[PDB]
C-alpha cells in the first residue's frame, strides 16, 4: 500500500495534552529530524535555580526557556516547540 504520511497536527496537540517531550520526539523521528534537548545557561538564584533549555531540532534551535529545574526545562521546551510546529501549520500556505 502507498506509503501516506501525512502533517497530522492534530497529535502533535494530544501530547501538549500528555507528553510534550513524547511529541516532539514523535514529530522529529517522523521528520526526519533530530530532536537534542541541550542545556544553553544556568543562571539563577539558589532558591531559584533558571535553567536555560533549547530544543535542537535538526537545523533549527527552538525554543528557548527558562526553567526552575532541569526536567522541567525539556518538558517546557517540547510544550513551546510542539505549539510553535502547530501554530507554523495553522492559517498556514505551506
Amino acid at each position: 500500500m502507498m506509503p501516506n504520511k501525512v502533517r497530522k497536527i492534530g497529535e502533535l496537540v494530544r501530547y501538549l495534552n500528555t507528553n510534550p517531550v513524547g511529541g516532539l520526539l514523535e514529530y522529529a523521528r517522523s521528520h526526519g529530524f533530530a530532536a537534542e534537548f541541550k542545556l544553553v545557561d544556568q543562571s539563577g538564584p539558589p532558591h531559584e535555580p533558571k535553567f536555560v533549555y533549547q530544543a535542537k531540532v535538526g537545523g533549527r534551535w527552538f525554543p528557548a526557556v527558562c526553567a526552575h529545574s532541569k526536567k522541567q526545562g525539556k518538558q517546557e521546551a517540547a510544550d513551546a516547540a510542539l505549539r510553535v510546529l502547530i501554530g507554523e501549520n495553522e492559517k498556514a500556505e505551506r
